[PDB]
């Protein structure tokens, strides 16, 4: 199979008077390769997917693309939806569009079966030729891909090569890698990236890296190459600021702490998410002073 | 304020050859008010909001509202979305085809924080001139609407007239309306109906009504008339069926049972949602035959 692995970035959405900053966005991404990162992936839960119209989210695919043309840094489209009918218009987009492949979260809200699930992601991978990730992430979609499913989906389809785990769930992990060991497991949950490389996983979807690109690559790299110690003292490291980066519901802070490091013009969300309260406006000021926070 | 309280009914969705099957639908809503319904709600959770296009999702509101027309049937129009640009915009395009209030889901997916959440539905309420009922089930969208949050909302904006609630939580409940006893507390969750009405609750919006309208609109008549005893003894009477609908999730069991008692012509759903196990089939069809089913 192929497969997009090592450190990436779940890339943040700025935005300028109402409007997804694109010039902003291509700055951005010029440094998250400048820093070593591996992939990035474009309109994620972290770029506010659900609050930008179809149109934006395609403009932002390209955008990534079009950044990352004559480098080693690959574009893994966040293309996932709740509806398999558009979940399998943005792959088709994607993979179009000069995607390297495609992320797809599980179907949010309306609480598909796990033979839904199956049909979803068969419907979406058998739609393209390109390396497609599942994303599992129960807190945010009411739903959990089981890890039976997530087994059936990779052996059963060519395309789809592992899964993006944003569950928390280190017995998930160590579940998944002993029935299938072949598959590419992605952590996506900043706190715990360094157990889940040690485990055999072989990348992250990073929403720190917006922050500090360097530290989150060097990570994955040290643990990709097996030494441990050095993963494990920069994942030691971040654990203060990984955390603080969900006091409330990602991206209200990191782009809070992108805006505090002035890597981005304005604090603007789409409603429903808005700015942080003062007090940990404030203490994510304060956590940002333990770290050294490259520019452009 | 205006209300629209009672028993209410959230609309299945009947597909035919993929598209919405419009005189179906035209007719079970018929049979809704025949069988002593308050108010139908088009395109909720049971409605499979989720994967109706934009049009589709008007064109049913639209059904609603004519079909419903020279009777005292009401029409709460589903309106939610998890982006405040589009449940404005659902709000307008409720108002101004006729609907007499609307039910909007607290967003799902982005987990906004409980000032987004207090924001989102100020930009809503402000849009129309109708009344807007809060929708809170956090098992779907990840987030919740706290009790100090509703009641704010309550008290600062003139549309909002209460919440309907599917979270499982009696204790909640008593919270509510021992803080704010003029609010409308509308149970989301039928298994509880009557536990919820007699703690002093104006009205159900019901998965079974679809199956048993004349049932659930008996229980609710009987709780708001006072009559605990005979509303507790359809509640208890409804709990086996209140459960098998939910064997999967909603709206895959009650749609399996509209289509074995011969009410809908399809057993149909827009992916990522499908047919039941056919285990779970035998237990639908087995929990029915204790049920007298209403025809047309
Ligand atoms: N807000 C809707 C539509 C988003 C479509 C573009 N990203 C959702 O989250 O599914
Ligand atoms: N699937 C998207 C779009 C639905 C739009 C029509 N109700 C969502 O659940 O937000
Ligand atoms: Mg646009
Ligand atoms: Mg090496
Ligand atoms: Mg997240």
């Amino acid at each position: 199979k192929n497969i997009i692995i090592g450190a990436m970035t779940a890339l943040i959405t700025p935005f300028k008077n109402g409007k997804v900053d694109e010039q902003s966005y291509a700055r951005l991404i010029k440094r998250q390769i400048e820093n070593g990162i591996d992939a990035v992936v474009p309109v994620g839960t972290t770029g506010e997917s659900a609050t930008l119209t179809h149109e934006e989210h395609r403009t932002c695919i390209e955008i990534a693309v079009e950044t990352c043309k004559g480098t080693k840094v690959k574009v893994l489209a966040g293309a996932g939806s709740n509806a398999t009918h558009d979940a399998v218009g943005l792959a088709k987009f994607a993979k179009e569009h000069g995607a390297d492949g495609i992320l797809s979260v599980a179907p949010y809200y309306n609480k598909p079966t796990q033979q839904g699930l199956y049909e979803h992601y068969k419907a979406i991978a058998q739609s393209v030729d390109i390396p497609v990730l599942l994303y599992n992430v129960p807190g945010r979609t009411g739903c959990e891909i089981s890890t039976d499913t997530i087994i059936k989906l990779f052996r059963d389809c060519e395309n789809i090569y592992g899964v993006k785990e944003a569950s928390g769930n280190i017995d998930k992990c160590v579940d998944l890698l002993a029935h299938e060991p072949r598959m590419m497991l992605i952590s996506g949950e900043d706190a715990i990236n360094y157990p889940i490389l040690s485990n055999g996983g072989k990348g992250v979807i990073s929403v720190t890296s917006n922050l500090l690109p360097d530290m989150i690559s060097a990570l994955t790299h040290f643990a990709l190459d097996e030494n441990y110690k050095e993963a494990k003292k920069i994942n030691d490291e971040l654990y203060n600021i990984n955390k603080i980066l969900f006091c409330e519901s990602n991206p209200i802070p990191i782009k809070t702490a992108m805006y505090l490091a002035g890597l981005i013009e304005s604090l603007e969300f789409r409603l429903p998410l808005c700015s942080p309260s003062k007090e940990n406006f404030a203490k994510i000021e304060e956590v940002m002073k333990k770290y050294k926070i490259k520019g452009f």
